[PDB]
């Protein structure tokens, strides 16, 4: 089976089915799949000047505007914007900036990164309630999953510690929503030690979550956020980072972007404004998404329905009472018969997750709906 | 100035005066400007199919044939590559491939990478740069070169060959200077690698792709390394796009993200296929290098030139203020050429008081005059104002 076009939210085969890309490539096609715009701005910006010389620069440097046109969006006090190749390539960069930041102040004992499960490097828990929560409501174990944030701290010595790394939302590990009390918990951890916050927006960025960023859908003030995907609706490759202005004044005692990279994130953020695609979805898209998947949880295979925005995940268990999981592994059952059925959700162990195109209609939740529940049934029969 | 056309070699700036682009945009722009085809390219990926998706496969990945077509025209027995986004991020990653070898070896104690000065960052050490004109004291070049390499043997028994991961260099310093090692540096250090257990990683972002008449600048001066990251050249720098072509062995061992972005890998499938269709790299080797490289020594003649050096299309020019003794002007003259390339209309980079070049290898004969022309008249005004 071979894909030969893709639309909207839709992939064709070569046969003629339509499959409805709910992972939007890899949680990043935002504006959805055929955006002409995009290819002509590449191809134009490609044509005329598609790269830096030594000397001299163009009339309107589409990276330049890119800069402002991030800054207009970005966290408050969050200005800067260094350009890379890619979100991993803004992972490394970021790892660098915060270890050259403390050793600019005089402390370049500040080395090691917090981040959480799922080399001067730790990891804290992970603030997934329904696996790790035990007895806990999710109030309470919010509280306590940042916690392990200040232990950690100190276990290490505030003297060792460059930056706490963290995505709004946990994407890959498996949509892990965290409870209420979690970033309240964190920002309050964070204000009590000298540590940077980097907040990885690598797929809660450019509208997922209804905010522009997942940071102000959690009211965090970060200060650095690796960024890439969402950028350029996946488009074309690129990556980079977005920075509090004071951390940049330090730093200031490679990251030009390429232009026609810059030229089609410039053209998607202006497609995502202007369409008020961030708009919708948080005002009727997200809203009714999240509705509809709730749906799910009456499903004898379903543990839970979580969500924000415009991910969500399922957990498939054997028992809701005991959260116990069924041998072998009910998830890629599960996804092969998404495969089968046409509609892409990811399975990672026992819990599916989705990711779909921002521009995704409410006909085409519908369709999404409609064609999960038929997958869960399916995965039931032969499980149940 | 305000740049509003590029086309071959040459920019336009917005009053229409051209400006012959001597540096190939960042050492990169290797097809040149204005090639309609790549941006073609570049247009039919993104509205067809522009990524991955988790479930099925696309009709005829572009990074799959791109991967098969760098394996024609690399090394001898490196047959895979794994893509990135940059030349940057290629080294990083390829300094994770090499630490996760040894480590998968079992020697996770080789983590240190030897690289050379002018090529701190945890786990590198450095040795001696084989830059004649600046550090060859009162050697002749054949043999500090032979002295240059075998630093590298005193640096692994100094480390210790148990801690050692790796040797990085490129095969010529391009951003250092275009620094030409004499020609029996290579040699050397591939006596010195046979003897240790150390992987060669041969850092190809800059020479890469054609620059010096040969696919790669290690095929040049005849290396066979273990990892060789790439960029720049890989697009002609019309998209980002970086990699590591890596040797079949080390694979194997490595196999007990990389996908490379669909519409960057078809315009490097299309660059990659000019460049071999037209025969471009054949007629840098037989044609257009051996013409540049001989214009290009007609400059030191000049007052002002202690040396002119090149391989392939790339060179370097040393200004100093005394040939006879190599003595530098006091703190300036590269910057004060650059000035005048810049006022010129000739993009030349200074890296301290060495001129460089590196120019799209598109580039013809005329084109070639045209830059030394503008070159003699730079050093020239230069003079006039420096001597
Ligand atoms: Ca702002
Ligand atoms: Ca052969």
């Amino acid at each position: 089976r071979i894909i030969t076009k893709a639309e909207g939210v839709y992939l064709w085969d070569s046969e003629g089915n339509k499959i409805l890309d709910g992972m939007a490539g890899l949680w990043c096609m935002n504006v959805g799949y055929g955006r002409k715009e995009l290819a002509e701005v590449a191809y134009k910006q490609m044509l005329e000047l598609p790269y830096y010389n030594l000397f001299f620069q163009t009339a309107h440097p589409p990276a330049l505007e890119l800069a402002k046109a991030i800054a207009d969006i970005a966290p408050e006090g969050m200005n800067h914007v260094f350009f890379t190749g890619s979100g991993s390539e803004s992972n490394d960069t970021v790892l660098r900036m915060v270890r050259h930041y403390w050793s600019i102040k005089g402390k370049p004992q500040k080395k090691v990164v917090i981040g959480r499960w799922n080399p001067g490097i730790v990891h804290i828990a992970q603030p997934y309630w329904y696996g790790e929560g035990g007895d806990m409501s999710a109030e309470e174990f919010g509280v306590w999953a940042a916690e392990q944030l200040e232990k950690k701290i100190l276990e290490v010595g505030e003297e060792n510690v460059a930056a706490f790394i963290a995505e709004p939302i946990q994407g890959a590990g498996g949509v892990i929503v965290p409870p209420d009390t979690y970033w309240p918990k964190i920002r309050e951890i964070l204000a009590k030690y000298e540590i940077l916050f980097i907040a990885d927006e690598v797929i809660c960025g450019f509208g997922r979550t209804g905010e522009w960023f997942g940071s102000q859908y959690y009211g965090n003030a970060p200060d650095l956020m690796p960024i890439a995907k969402g950028l350029t609706s996946g488009y074309i490759p690129m990556g980079g980072v977005i920075v509090r202005d004071e951390i940049v004044d330090t730093l200031n005692e490679t990251y030009s972007g390429h232009p026609v990279a810059a030229a089609v994130a410039l053209e998607n953020i202006r497609i995502l404004r202007e369409e008020k695609i961030v708009e919708t979805v948080k005002a009727e898209t997200a809203p009714y998404l999240q509705k509809r998947w709730q749906e799910l949880a009456d499903h004898p295979l379903v543990g839970e329905a979580r969500g924000v925005g415009m991910v969500g995940a399922l957990e498939l268990v054997k028992n809701k009472k005991t959260r116990e999981r069924f041998e072998n592994g009910v998830g890629m059952l599960c996804r092969e018969h998404c495969f089968r059925n046409g509609l892409i959700m990811r399975a990672v162990g026992d819990t599916m997750i989705i990711s779909p195109p921002l521009v995704i209609t409410k006909p085409e939740i519908d369709e999404l709906i409609t064609l999960a529940r038929k997958c869960l049934d399916q995965t039931a029969a032969v499980a149940l």
